[PDB]
């Protein structure tokens, strides 16, 4: 009876791992998360130069959730670089690394440099699709020709194995849309559904006001408010790529929630809202509640359920 | 103290109204919500024909809120004109019928028709763009091309004051696209955001089985989940959209719930989820908190505090 995996090459001791920008943009944050259970970790999603990101306050979470506009504030690529080649110990767990460049140039100058890391340190890369494009444009993905663009890009400049990020979709031709353009390019082995439900508005009563300070108080949501609609994106997903892993992440709170995931098809499983409020020692807790599940029903490997999910009559 | 209105020349004993699809398909259903509480109620959105819609189970509720993939069952246009015509009475509350045709020709048909009664009558016609097309292409409001014609066609064939129902959007660009489409047309006097959340998918643990019969289990989402993403457009739609009214839909659950859709900026405030799991007694709870909430802040009108959400700094 375990948890442990390996895809990509690499050995997983368990499915769990944090979600981009949590728990992860400092060499304090990042030796946490290894010193965690978790089964891997990546890296808060990089630009080529440090940045501040957008004022304060930017993260709030509630029963429900969360809502952010962070602004990407994170310690330039340079320092995540130095963190995969000197700094991570691989033989606790699996490092990714997440680059999310606000244009096509920017993303492809990183790649080329982490390339050499890639191959020789064995750090896998999450290309932040759900990332800002020229302002008036709708974030990569929802343009479905600047996702063609980048990652034909992207494929060149890097030339190995790596996974892209994706915002949630809510149409079936968008669905069937963005899966064909993936389907193209041989070097994306994963893929990760989902990122954070766009621009959600969280208002407080008592207050009459906006509860984060950017962007009017718009936001991207996280936590049981987005379950639903992660576990359709993975499953819509998994359906449409037979040659791609989908990684499942969106209001993961429990190990029914990872179980759900996995059941949709699911390989990894990461927490973004429940991490950031509960903190590393989630992990534990959710091998644990996973691991009972699978005891009450006798499965014995997460590939015994996976994609295993059924449809009715 | 009450909560009286005036919008598009009818008169309101409250802001509160069912949603399209929810306790309003049979003519036991309209008595029904014509004899609660609710300001006003709204139809099933109606097609030309009357459908069977899809196999049950095609909906379904939880602690969260609900999932459906309906089907669009409804009596046909000719049964909700004749109720419209001879059977409503508008001394008790305004009536308004919606309509989701397959085709703009389906709609054009249908408006042409309902326009001698809108005149005589005073029913309030709520246009449904989270209708087909197609397959192979996105709803007609993820389309903003489509939408375009739909909304030329229906101005020119209606030619009376009329409002749209939209499915929710997750990005400025397309906030910014959508309000650009409905600004060319002074006819749509009101929006209603929003529509269900597409194409989320519910699963159980124990049966390992999705929830919902039609598509997989993948379906449209209500209740606690949508809240935020209502109320980003009910906002979004109100600072775009100085001319017309905006009509909230999506997460009410509470007087509470409501105040927050009013301080976005919603004139009417749907209930769909709740209504479908509480019943119409819920009218007369939700006026009662919204009216304690007034009381406790000091507000004696809705204009005092509709659109007014702060933002910080
Ligand atoms: C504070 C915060 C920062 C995030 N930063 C990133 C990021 O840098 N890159 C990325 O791809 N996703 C980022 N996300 C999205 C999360 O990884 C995840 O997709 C989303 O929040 C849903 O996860 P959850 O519902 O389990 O919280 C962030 C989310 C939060 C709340
Ligand atoms: C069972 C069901 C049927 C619905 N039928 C329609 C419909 O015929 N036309 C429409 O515009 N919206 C329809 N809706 C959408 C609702 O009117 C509303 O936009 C959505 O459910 C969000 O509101 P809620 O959170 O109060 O449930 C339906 C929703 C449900 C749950
Ligand atoms: C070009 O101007 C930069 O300003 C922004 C404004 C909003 C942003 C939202 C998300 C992000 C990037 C990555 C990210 C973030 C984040 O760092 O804000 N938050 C998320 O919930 N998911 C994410 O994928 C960058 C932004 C930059
Ligand atoms: C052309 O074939 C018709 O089959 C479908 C398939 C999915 C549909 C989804 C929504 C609807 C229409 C109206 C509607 C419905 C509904 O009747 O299913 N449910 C909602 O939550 N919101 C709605 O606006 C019709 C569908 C018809």
């Amino acid at each position: 009876m375990c948890l442990k995996l390996n895809l990509l090459d690499h050995v997983f001791a368990n499915p769990f791992m944090n979600a981009a920008g949590v728990l992860c943009s400092t060499e304090e944050d990042l030796r946490c998360m290894t010193a965690s259970s978790s089964g891997a970790l990546v890296s808060k999603s990089c630009t080529s130069a440090p940045r501040d990101g957008n004022p304060e306050p930017r993260y709030m979470a509630f029963p429900l959730g969360s809502i952010n506009s962070m602004g990407l504030p994170n310690l330039g690529f340079d320092f995540y670089l130095k963190y995969a080649s000197d700094l991570h110990d691989y033989s606790k767990k699996p490092l990714f690394l997440s680059i999310s460049g606000l244009s096509v140039e920017e993303n492809v100058a990183m790649v080329r440099r982490l390339a050499p890391v890639a191959q020789e340190k064995g750090v896998l890369l999450e290309l932040n699709l759900s990332c800002p494009n020229v302002p008036g444009k709708p974030q990569v993905a929802y343009d479905f020709e600047a996702m063609r663009t980048y990652l034909q890009q992207v494929s060149l400049a890097y030339g190995l194995p790596f996974g892209v990020k994706m915002p949630p979709y809510f149409d079936i031709a968008h669905f069937d849309t963005a899966a064909a353009v993936l389907n193209e390019f041989p070097l994306v082995k994963f893929v990760t559904c989902v990122n954070s439900v766009g621009n959600g508005l969280v208002i407080d009563a008592e207050s009459e006001s906006v509860v984060i300070k950017p962007k009017q108080g718009f936001g991207g949501l996280g936590g049981k408010y987005i379950l639903p609609t992660a576990l359709a994106n993975v499953n819509a997903f998994y359906r449409r790529c037979p040659d791609k892993l989908v990684f499942g992440c969106g209001g993961v709170y429990s190990g029914e929630d990872a179980f759900l995931h996995i059941l949709a098809g699911a390989s990894m499983v990461q927490v973004g809202t429940a991490l950031q409020e509960e903190g590393p020692g989630i992990f534990t807790r959710l091998e644990d509640e996973l691991l009972e599940i699978m005891a009450r029903k006798g499965y014995r490997t997460l590939e015994e359920f996976r994609g295993r999910v059924k449809t009715i009559e």
